[PDB]
């Protein structure tokens, strides 16, 4: 039954808009296959083409704003996309139609409407690119039965091992169609549809806008060659429309003009489905998913009060259905520096300097290939996988589609090096690598990352104890499914918990430190002066300078976490020797917070360093870090330590502003200095875990139960309308709140952990 769950959820979810780096593209979860892209702009000139068309995803002055308001990656979506600089208001609706052996079929209506500001007769470019990769498949166009391009609709007709036999219409569309009476009519025709058929070494096909302009510019200069010259230009737009030239290759660019409002749509048709998709199944299929998705919706993230209102409901279907929308499919090779040079153990004074001295010998080669199919922070800005961010991502995700979130976690764990490491970042092939700095692409296997994929893992076991909607939820629905799942993740989850305890390893013992264990101690490797990147916090302030003595409090809350689950898991499993290992471990990571981490002084827990008179030092910087046993569900809700921690959190002088938790105290000497990253401002996802917590001990006889429901029912609401205020006045979820303002700041489109919104609205954790 494991065996034939996993079939029908491959065939279910191979197919998707599964490149949320471009504005609307297709591509199956297979590295060497199909790609579809979308390009569009306004041509007023002969040279602003290259400066209005649209691919890949950003976020200027130029684009109002873009996502998906509503998605279910089993169904489709629809997409708005609000483009101020080519005057256009468009939708793209995908929709997936099940049959056949080879993942099924799709279609997808592309629609631009001018908007009010923009000229009625405005001319808009719009480009379909179809790319193929594999060494003995094949893609034609069928030629038109017209001389100079196509009346109607373009077929491809493609074969695959992968996708069998296809055909790939893209239909005629409804809107005016610009004709030109000059001379070139008479070699060009006087306007049409067109296709360039073309042939690239597979490894550029990704390269769709220089490939085009390349065809875009051999155009011009026949026309330079040819005598058509200042005296007498063709207009701009017939000047950019390619020569019709179909055939067959791995490229198939489809060029179409309008002028004014325009409507296209492109059907895939698997061969062994029935009978072929057509534009009515398109407008049915897409009527149906909406009803569906907004059925799914009321049940998964029912808005409890006082976020009932249909205001906070379009909300929440926004950050939402941009956190599934942003789901990829990426293939390729990363960069890695597996030279494990000595410098990485980061063991004397100063390892930065020789740290720094490794990473200049250049060592870095690219390694794989890898597939990861996972969501990600921000199309515009970080679209890729990020370790600790996913476990943030997946707890909305698993809410609406545990089978989902359980193919990601899965995508994730098969990275997993023979020593227990996943690159926290995951650049995977030359598309990926395009849009980061060669400096910042080298991942390094003595770099960790917050391990909140657990906190998912967590949660599906809860489940698991306590077609597409079946599904949705087959691993908790068959209990022996569920199982064998954790029976072949288990291994992995055990072989990351002792790569951290080998490679993330404290100094106790070569110090004068007193603690009930002489084993659990912890410090991040990869800081700088100024930063631990690999914590997450990129530069909240730790002990001056960074020291091999270091001890960080919030990695052995993480490593905390780890065991909680490995001893649940590991129950279920019955791995008895393992479950007594986890006990002890847990008991002493307990014991070793207090010992090492805890200052009665200051009334919070620290990070620690050694002195210039090698003494252990607590180093106390009021903020998110303090809170971390509490934010990672270490504390007993009667500890005195947690009731100290309370009076933090709702102490309006140190953490608690009308918006939300400050990432650091006021109080702290470091508040607002340098970048303030991770210096004041507030964070969705330490928000929704300290949330989380409050409700854990607002729901249980104890101490502390009223003044934790009390801070609960405000943190929730002051989060909830912080970024609420914000989507209403903007558009956007932004990376981070300002605690003065309110604003969102940094990064717009952090859909992205900014989404746990959702699920702070619907409560009942
Ligand atoms: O140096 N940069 O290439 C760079 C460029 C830009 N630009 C691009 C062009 O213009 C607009 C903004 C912005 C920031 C950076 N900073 C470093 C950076 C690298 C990768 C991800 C993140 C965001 N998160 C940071 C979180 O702290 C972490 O926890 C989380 O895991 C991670 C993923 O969400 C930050
Ligand atoms: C989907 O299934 C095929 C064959 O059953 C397999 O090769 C592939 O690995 C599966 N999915 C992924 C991305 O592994």
């Amino acid at each position: 039954l494991h065996s034939e769950i996993g079939r029908l959820n491959n065939q279910s979810l191979l197919w998707g808009p599964y490149r949320p780096n471009i504005y609307f593209g297709t591509r199956p979860r297979i590295g060497k296959s199909l790609m579809t892209g979308l390009m569009w702009g306004k041509i007023e000139s002969y040279t602003d083409f290259q400066h209005t068309v649209r691919y890949t995803c950003e976020q200027n002055e130029g684009m109002k704003g873009y996502g998906w308001d509503e998605y279910d990656p089993r169904r489709g979506g629809i997409q708005s996309i609000h483009d101020i600089q080519n005057g256009l208001d468009i939708t793209t609706s995908f929709v997936k139609i099940p049959g056949g052996a080879h993942g099924g079929s799709w279609a997808a209506r592309i629609k631009g409407t001018l908007n009010d500001d923009a000229p009625k007769d405005q001319k808009t470019i719009v480009v379909f690119y179809v790319s193929q990769e594999g060494e003995n498949s094949e893609l034609e166009a069928v030629p038109s039965e017209n001389e100079f391009g196509y009346e109607g609709d373009v077929i491809l007709k493609g074969r695959s091992e992968a996708l069998g036999n296809y055909k790939l219409v893209v239909t005629k569309g409804k809107g005016v169609i610009p004709q030109s009476d000059h001379d070139l009519s008479r070699l060009r025709g006087p306007g049409q549809t067109v296709v360039q058929s073309l042939t690239y070494p597979d490894e550029v096909l990704w390269q769709a806008k220089p490939i085009l302009f390349q065809q875009l510019k051999a155009g011009i200069d026949w026309l330079v060659e040819n005598k058509y010259d200042v005296a007498d230009p063709p207009p701009p737009w017939q000047v950019y429309l390619l020569a019709n030239k179909p055939g067959s290759g791995n490229v198939h660019i489809v060029q179409k003009v309008f002028e004014g409002d325009f409507e296209f749509d492109i059907l895939f048709s698997s061969e062994s489905a029935g009978k072929e998709v057509t534009s009515k199944d398109l407008e049915r299929e897409v009527k149906q998913a909406t009803e569906v998705f907004g059925e799914r919706f009321a049940r998964v993230f029912d808005l409890k009060a006082p976020f009932q209102g249909d205001n906070y409901k379009k909300f929440g279907k926004s950050m939402f259905s941009n956190l599934i929308g942003g789901i990829g499919y990426f293939y390729g090779h990363s960069l890695v520096d597996r030279s494990y040079a000595p410098e990485y153990d980061e063991e004397n004074e100063g390892f930065w300097e020789d740290a720094a001295e490794a990473r200049a010998r250049h060592q870095e080669a690219l390694e794989g290939p890898y597939e990861l199919f996972t969501s990600i922070p921000s199309r515009p800005f970080f679209p890729r996988g990020f370790l600790w961010d996913e476990g943030f991502h997946l707890l909305p995700i698993a809410d609406w589609d545990i089978d989902l979130a359980l193919e990601i976690i899965k995508s994730w764990y098969n990275l997993m090096d023979e020593d227990g490491w996943i690159a926290r970042e995951q650049i995977l092939g030359a598309e990926a690598r395009s849009k980061v700095p060669k400096e910042f692409q080298t991942q390094y296997p003595h770099y960790a990352n917050p391990p909140t994929l657990f906190l998912v893992l967590d949660n599906f076991v809860e489940r698991l104890r306590k077609l597409d909607e079946t599904l949705s939820t087959a691993s908790v629905d068959n209990p022996e499914v569920g199982l064998e799942y954790l029976r072949r993740l288990y291994p992995l989850l055990r072989r990351q918990f002792d790569w951290f305890r080998k490679t993330q390893a404290g100094d106790i013992k070569s110090y004068d430190r007193e603690a009930y264990s002489t084993k659990e101690a912890y410090r991040w490797r990869g800081r700088t002066v100024s930063h631990c990147l690999t914590s997450g916090l990129d530069d909240y302030p730790r002990p001056q300078p960074p020291h091999p003595g270091e001890l960080h409090v919030d990695l052995m809350s993480w490593v905390g976490v780890m065991v909680k689950s490995l001893i649940s898991i590991g129950s279920l499993l019955g791995a008895t020797e393992d479950v007594e290992f986890y006990t002890k471990v847990l008991d002493a990571i307990e014991h070793n917070l207090d010992d090492l981490h805890w200052s009665e002084k200051e009334g919070c827990y620290c990070d620690a360093t050694i002195d210039e008179f090698e003494e252990h030092k607590l180093v106390c910087h009021k903020g998110y870090i303090s809170l971390f046993p509490f934010l990672t569900g270490l504390l007993k809700p009667d500890s005195p330590k947690l009731g100290k921690l309370l009076a933090l959190i709702g102490d309006e002088s140190e953490l608690w502003s009308p918006y939300g938790l400050r990432s650091l105290s006021k109080k702290d000497e470091f508040y607002g200095t340098a970048e303030n990253y991770w210096r004041s401002p507030v964070w969705i996802n330490i928000n929704y875990l300290a949330i989380v917590q409050l409700y854990n001990i607002a729901t249980q006889d104890g101490p502390y139960k009223e003044t934790a429901r009390d801070l609960y029912t405000r943190l929730r609401k002051n989060i909830v309308e912080t970024v609420y205020r914000n989507w209403e006045e903007t558009g956007f979820a932004w990376e981070q709140y300002n605690p003065e303002t309110g604003k969102g700041q940094r990064t717009q489109h952090f859909t992205g952990w900014t989404s746990l919104v959702v699920k702070i609205m619907s409560g009942h954790h």
